[PDB]
């Protein structure tokens, strides 16, 4: 079924009920999603009300973009050209700048495929907002089926060259609980190395490092704990994990990683080359979700993506967006019971 | 009473009745009027969906900006520099670009004051959106009272020097229907000079014009009729009326127009400096409202504003806006029935 009501500030909730009773839901403010629940239990966090995301955190669940991660001096260089985003974060630009698309009322369509329902949401992102070149027409597709698989759908187009690489903000906590920390979970992750920070700023570092055999090594199922009581500089750096993680091996098909808590499993598929992981490494902020107090460690995200630094480390890949092509990419959460 | 619902596209619509029964209702998408009635009848021109106005027109009854009209070339000098906005009508910069502010769904909060209903929608255009210096923090204002005054209040604050002069593109059509011209309303207007401009392309002459005992004083009340049949040059350039009207005395407390059919009245109260009146001049385009097909000169809007092309007369005023200060403007459309004697035939 398909529920349809106020959220706040004009903005809107959307809530489809799979054939399970599995309930997930979003909003049109930021398209994102808002909760997403089980036997009366919520596996990822969120707010109750638009005007929470607006005053507490306007990140979580968000689509993020137009490039998500933070971009040294906020600058680029498009046809051999440096251009100066909009600086939100010190000289970076951190996902977007401020007031991005996370910020804005997108228009938006439902459409019941019976087994599966989707909610496509749209935005135009004007020539020269945030200094972005444009315009891109941006659309993101949620939809969620009876096979308890949530799917993100990207597709945009740019009138000029550009910078392209949005990703989803969703946390995950299968403790059902902000004040829990996730330090219990199991993870498992198709990476052999990441991307250091170079510092607190948390620009890349200008390097690969690998991470077989060090305490970041999922590529077998492990509790976060363990990387949690690492003595890895680059987790006492960021007191927990805040990476870009390569994936061994391309393709949607693959399982890329796996967040496992008891009988419940999230697995993780993506088109794209890399996930960052933050496990809300906020300290004593204490950000309040459901009345609870969100406590360090509270939650964890998968942001599918090309991984952030790619102007410093060119092997990342490229973030360019020629005017008139066409970009896609695609990201499942896919959610299974054990037996 | 207020009430609200799903317009469509992720847009809401907001109605409100105040005491005498008059229906008014907005929607968050361009932070516009949609419809206006009295006994049954609209007073405005809208459509009955979102998709329809994207589809159809997207002007009608929105807040344009975040500057109204044309901008010869997008040209715009910004505190000795020189800026290039998004042009979307050939050279031309045309209400504030493509895909501007219009097109948007701004968020909102309603208040209820009892006689007074206020809908504050609110946007923010970000810095370069469409080549304009911000960040700009905006905010528009539609209210409606037991006194059948329908009033928008604009402000704004940007991080940068940049431009504003923002307008509401409402148009009313007193007979109810879209297929019916307006030349049979009666006009009134506080106006002694007006704007003309310098071809099709439709940028402004350069000079200003006394309209004095033309076809183009309404000073004293007069038929449209008159200004529709006009041979003058500027009218028959446009095929109509497009064009500003200098405010002969400025001030809030002043009725600057007043739009009459039969035992209605439109008053129209503001204080910006000019009033860019355009009649539907679509010839046979015919859109369908209602599914009425619009007729040529099937509408007429007041947007009150601060008149185009002082880029070139600098006589007409400055929009500029400095950084940190903050703008407001404030127009006003009044109803009234028999507030005057209006018998005529066409
Ligand atoms: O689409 C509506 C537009 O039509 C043009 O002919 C007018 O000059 C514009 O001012 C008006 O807003
Ligand atoms: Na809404």
């Amino acid at each position: 079924s398909i529920k349809i009501r106020d959220f706040g500030l004009g903005s809107d909730l959307i809530s489809l009920t799979n054939k399970a009773g599995v309930t997930i839901s979003f909003t049109n403010l930021g398209a994102r999603i808002v909760d997403w629940q089980k036997d009366g239990k919520h596996l990822i966090l969120g707010f109750d009300s638009a005007k929470e995301y607006l005053e507490k955190d306007a990140y979580p669940g968000a689509t993020v973009g137009p490039t998500a991660g933070r971009i040294k001096d906020g600058l680029v260089k498009i046809s051999g050209k440096d251009y100066i985003l909009n600086q939100n974060e010190g000289p970076q630009t951190l996902h977007g700048g401020e007031e991005s698309i996370h910020t804005k009322l997108w228009t938006y369509e439902v459409t019941d495929l019976g087994a599966e329902v989707q909610v496509k949401f749209s935005l135009v992102s004007n020539d020269g907002t945030n200094g972005y070149p444009g315009k891109i027409e941006m659309s993101v597709t949620h939809s969620f089926d009876d096979d308890n698989k949530w799917k993100i759908h990207y597709e945009a187009i740019s009138d000029k060259d550009t910078v392209f690489n949005p990703t989803g903000h969703v946390y995950f906590n299968l403790n059902g609980d902000a004040s829990e920390s996730v330090e219990n979970h199991g993870l498992r992750l198709a990476a052999s190395r990441f991307v250091p920070l170079k510092d607190q700023t948390e620009i890349v570092r200008g390097d690969i490092v690998d991470i077989k055999n060090t305490d970041l090594d999922f590529r077998q199922e492990k509790q976060l704990s363990n990387a949690f009581n690492s003595n890895m500089e680059q987790v006492q750096l960021v007191k927990g994990i805040n990476h870009p993680f390569l994936l061994d091996q391309l393709g949607l098909d693959k399982e890329q990683a796996r967040l496992t808590l008891d009988d419940t499993s999230i697995s993780v598929f993506t088109d794209q080359p890399s996930i960052v992981i933050f496990t809300a490494n906020f300290g004593d902020l204490g950000t309040l979700y459901h009345e609870k107090k969100q406590v360090h460690h509270g939650g964890i995200t998968f942001e599918c993506q090309v991984s952030p630094g790619s102007e410093q480390i060119p092997e990342l890949g490229d973030i360019s967006l020629k005017a008139g092509e066409k970009y896609q990419a695609t990201t499942i959460y896919s959610l299974h019971t054990k037996l």
